[PDB]
This record gives C-alpha cells, structure tokens and sequence, in this order.
C-alpha cells in the first residue's frame, strides 16, 4: 500500500493516472454535454474501475455502458444502475442478463438481430420488468443499416410485438469509424455521416409510429469536437476521453496536457555497443497496440529524442548516437501509450496521483 | 465453478487447455533432458501458474525459472524452491531479492553489469547465505559478450572477489534469436553458435581458475530439436514448450497435435452483406501478437477456410464466399493463438480439460 507515496518511488512497470487530469478530463465532458443538452453516458472500458466510473458519472453512479458481463457485475455490485451493455446482447448467457436486469432498476441492452428478439422473448424477465432494448445502428462493424428496410421492421417488432415484455428504449450507434481519420474535420464528417443518419431512421421511426425515446452516439473522437447537430440527440456515449492516449494525440482529440495516462518505468541497463537503453517495460506491461514496428507503442514523455525500438515480454530497448550520463540507471522514465484501453487492461493496479503524490490505488475488474 | 462441464458450455471467450497435451509435453522435454543427461530448469511465464510448474517440474516443485517479483513470490508462497529469477537482477528491488533469498534454500539471480555486482555487495544477505549469481553471458538482447574481456573480469568478480557473500553459480544464456529464423535448420545453428559460444566461455574460466560449476541455455525452439553439443552442459531451460502455439508450429519446434492451448469463442452474429462472422473473442482476450495484419494472430482449428480479418477490444471478425448454415449462432470455434505466452497473460482462468470435460481451473499470478 503506497498512499502518500513520491512517483519514482513505485515498483516499476507501473501504471499511473494524473488525477487531477482524469477529473478535468470527467467534467470537461460533463460540461460539452450540458452545452449540447444531452446526457453523457460514459463508457467504462478504458478502466474498468468503479473509481473511474464515479468520476465519469460525476459521482451519481449512475448511467454508464459496460463492455463485458463481468463489467457489469462488478459495477452493479458496486452500487450503479442504469448500466448500458454496450454489446450485441449475448443469448448464450441470458440467464445471466435476466439475473441483472432483475436486480436493477434499469439494465439495458442492445440487438442487431430478428433472432436476438426471438431469444429475449423465450425468456421473459417476469416481475412486471421488460427488457430494455437498444436497435444497434450500424452506420462498420456491427449493427443494422438504416437504410435497409430490415432495421425498420426489427424496430417496428423491439418496440410493438410485446409490449409488456419488451421495450425499445432508443436507437444505439458507436461511430468507431473516426479512428481511420486523422485531424478535425475527418472525425468531424464521421460524426454528421453518423449523426445524420441516426437523425433520419428516427424520423422514419417517427412517421411509421414506432415510438422511439432515446438516440445514443459517440466516441472519443467526435465527442471531443461535437458538433450542433448532436443536440438532437438525447445521449452521448465516449469513455476514453477520461484517459486519453498518444493515438487520440495523433488523431487531434486532444492536446498532450490532455492525456493522464502513463506507464513508468526504470532503466535497467545501458548497452554502449548497440547505442540501447534498457528498460523494465516490455510488452506484459504495455500492449502491441500502435505497432501493426514497436517505435509508435508509446513515447516518452519529456523526451522526443528517445523513441522504443524493441519490447520483449518484460524489456524495452530505447534509442537516441545515445546520451548514457542523462540516464543513470535507476532513474525513471515515463511512457505515453498509443492505445489507453489496452494498456490499462495489462493492470491489476492504477497508481492515481496528485502533485507527484499517489493519492489512490483503482482496482479494475477483467475477464468475461 | 465448472468442474467435469463439456467444453463448448464455458462462458467464452475462454482459453482452454488440453491437460493431456501438456502433461505429453512435460514429460517429452524431461525424456529429452534425461537423454541428454542434463538437468531441467522450465520457465513458467507462459503460465504462471501453480499447476503449470508442478507439470513441468515433474511433481517435484524444484528448479524454475521465473520473469518477475511476482512470480518469485506467488511460487516461493507455493511451495516451490531453487526458483531462478531469469532476469537482470533489479537493483531498484534489492530488498525483496534478499527477503527471497532469506526464505529459500535456493533463488538465483541473473546480472550483466559490475555495477549490478556492487549493489548486491551493498546488499549483504547476512545469515550465512550468498548471493547466488548467474553470469547472463549475450550471445542478441541482454548480457555481456564471451569474447568481451570485460565478461571474464566480470565473472573473475563474480566468482572471487568475496567468496563470503557473492558466489557464481554458472553462466546463463537465452537463445532468444532463434524466433526471427524459420525451419530446423537455422535453428539449430542458433543453438550450436550459443552452445559452443557458452562452451568456450566456460573453457576460458576454467583456464583462468573462475570456478563455474553450472552452464545453462535454452528457448523452446532450440530445445525443441536438441542438438549433441547440448550435453556439455549442466541445463536448459525452456518454458513455452509446455503449450506451444501457432508460431511455434509455424517455426517447426512442434506439430499442431502439440499445441495445447485454445481460445473458444462463439459465433454470435452472421453479417452476409459484408460475407462476415462475427465472435466474441476480441483481443482483450486473444492479444495483438501476430498482427505487425490480424490473419496471423489465429488460426480456427479445424477450418483452414477462415481467417480473422478483424480484432476489436471484443469482437472479431471471420472470413472464408462464406457459409452461414455451417456456423450457427452459438456454435463454438476453437481459436489457436499465435503467441501462448501473450494469449496467456489475458486470462484470470484458464480451463484445462481432458477428452472434452473440464478437469481443472489454473489461477495465474500477474503483475510486478
Ligand atoms: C468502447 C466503446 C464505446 C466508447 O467509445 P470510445 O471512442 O472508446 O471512447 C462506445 N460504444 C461501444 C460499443 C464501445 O465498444
Ligand atoms: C521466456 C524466457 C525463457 C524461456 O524461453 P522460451 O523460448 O519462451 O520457452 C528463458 N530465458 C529467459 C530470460 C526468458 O525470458
């Protein structure tokens, strides 16, 4: 346990998150969505910690989407509700999904699938609760296209064929497909293409008398330069941007002030002969991610003149011709990870700090 | 808890385990030890696991490798001793290295650096206890060179300078290199330039009167085909052998029979607009080696005619023109990693089976 403790001080590789930079991060967001008048539903994947939820939720515990069943668990043991399973609903674990929806007050799911409908309908929930349902919007991973006339007629069924065992609660798009982009405008153009789209299945949903509350989109990227358009929706779903990471760097979501993630490590060894550094983060601790090589892993902060060159389970090799009395060592240098959500889930531990001074250790869940 | 359950009833994405094939492939590198007449140390990083060291090391828990604090500690906590810490001896952790060495007949530390060799001498073990040293020699990662003077002062050092508190047990090399080669050709050359490397450095110790009692070497693939001159040594320690993966058959050290490890997912979405299945093994639970596209991070057992052709935190996507009638929603793939150390450091469970029922559920550590 390491309340109060000095940052170099940590066994390293560690994990550590500015909280001072996570809270800014959590209102910020907070702030955009009061702005636009809708409601923020902070997604949970890059920490997995009820900590982290708490600060997205801005201390309400309450209105967030989960990628995993144990995330739901976990959050649902730790006092949330209004838990969204950001997820084509699973129909090989509905025992499962009933089992939260029963304790809840309000457990939501999602499906892009006629067959999906027929599964939840085979297992009606009892106790006057209806399934919560959201009609994934594929406008390209997964989901229904809202031009193909199969979407309005799976809304048409979520919403009317059983009514008091079923219920649409909205429409549910992810547009993910900002992460191809790069700068403002791309992101910006996914998230109209995006917003658009889901604005028109409405209207048809409208004009058809399928009752439709809620329009849910979002991703870091385009929430972290919303558009007017969005105040037409209801709800807004990003999670990352509480972290941030060298990607959302590169892609324009912020600036590096931005990004309160890091992973410290130590150097270990010096290697004259091959101009190398060594380090004690290797890939257990950092994550392949933004290397299909290694250089664009991660950075090191203060230190545009190093750049990762090899990464091994337990090492990493930097390189400069090198600078060896500017790195005795022991001394501590901090990593900036491309992807956020991965690299946290290569730890059992998040050292949260303020001021140089750990403050809090979060704990995330894992597995499924 | 999921004693005797058919396998394709898990919650997936789960990583499975062949117990019969891994119990085979402790037993084989044993056999091929014992007809080499040389001792097995096994590494446990592609487990981390209990039962996993208790399989490699015959029942007997003596004589591993480990590649963290962690693991010493959670196999030290197990029972298990003559644990060598496979690593350049973290000097920023010296207290936990003596609090190990205090507890164990027998923990080994690796270094290559002088510097290293002065910490520890700072460091007295007291008790009567030394510090058990093992000269890491490169023959291309970590370590000093053979031919580098500067590796017999070192070992001089190591072995002399204070006989009370510091003693060389051996040199200690990893064959790493032998993972960008191809076929059992190269190698073996690998094997043979680090055998007879190490053989020469023990030669020019013994000529100059560093005692050095023990010469260890080793990586799966080298000790996968063993080569002759491998008897002049005192131990190998391999590790991923244990598992093997898709790699590893890729490079020749096994055939797929061998390869023990699995990742079940289920087909939980057909997309016949873009000719795609969609699973719920995303890389959260199958990880990006591979990749640097994702084709290669997994092969689908028993299906040549799919390939992975997207990774998502959650999700992938298959490929073939397809054939949705032959993989229904809920029908079970069985995935074969690319890299089980990787795969392996993504699970909390691993299910380990025999003839399609679980028998077993392995808790690996993780951390630092
Ligand atoms: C991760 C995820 C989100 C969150 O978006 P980010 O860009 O990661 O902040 C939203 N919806 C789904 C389905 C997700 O998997
Ligand atoms: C992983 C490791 C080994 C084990 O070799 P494999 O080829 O993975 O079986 C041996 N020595 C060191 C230092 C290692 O990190």
């Amino acid at each position: 346990m390491w309340l109060g403790a000095l940052l170099d001080t940590l066994p390293t590789p560690a994990l550590t998150i500015d909280r001072t930079t996570a809270r800014r991060n959590a209102e910020r967001m907070r702030e955009r969505c009061r702005a636009l008048g809708v409601r923020l539903r902070p997604h949970v994947k890059t920490h997995k910690t009820l900590e982290g939820g708490l600060l997205a939720t801005g201390g309400t515990r309450r209105g967030i989407a989960v990628s995993t069943l144990a995330e739901a668990r976990f959050f649902a043991d730790g006092g949330f509700d209004d838990i969204l399973l950001a997820y084509p609903v699973p129909t090989a674990r509905l025992e499962e999904c009933a089992g939260l929806a029963r304790r809840l007050d309000a457990f939501h799911v999602l499906l892009d699938r006629p067959e999906a409908l027929a599964s939840l309908r085979q297992r009606p929930l009892g106790h006057g609760k209806r399934w919560l349902v959201w009609l994934k919007l594929d406008c390209g991973r997964a989901g229904v296209r809202p031009t193909d006339p199969a979407a309005l007629e799976l809304a048409q069924a979520i919403a009317n064929d059983a009514p008091e065992e079923v219920t649409l609660v909205g429409v549910y798009a992810h547009c993910g497909n900002t992460y191809g982009c790069s700068g403002a405008d791309t992101i910006q153009a996914i998230a109209r293409t995006t917003t658009n789209a889901v604005l028109s299945f409405v209207a048809a949903l409208r004009q058809a008398g399928v009752p439709c509350p809620q329009a849910s989109i979002g991703s870091t990227p385009s929430c972290s330069h919303p558009i007017p358009e969005m105040s037409q929706l209801t709800e807004l779903h990003p999670g990352n941007y509480i972290f941030y990471d060298l990607q959302q760097t590169q892609l324009g979501s912020c600036q590096p002030q931005d990004v309160a993630i890091r992973v410290l490590t130590r150097v270990i060894g010096h290697y004259a002969h091959r101009g190398q550094l060594l380090v004690d983060c290797g890939w257990a601790a950092l994550s392949l991610h933004g290397a299909g090589g290694p250089q664009g892993c991660a950075a090191i902060d203060g230190h545009p003149e190093l750049r990762l060159v090899g990464l091994t389970q337990e090492h990493g090799l930097l390189e400069h011709q090198m600078d060896f009395g500017r790195f005795p060592v022991g001394s501590v240098l901090a990593l900036i990870p491309y992807h956020a959500c991965a690299t946290a889930a290569m730890h059992p531990v998040y050292y949260v700090h303020e001021e140089g001074k750990v403050v809090a250790l979060w704990h995330p869940v894992r597995g499924w």
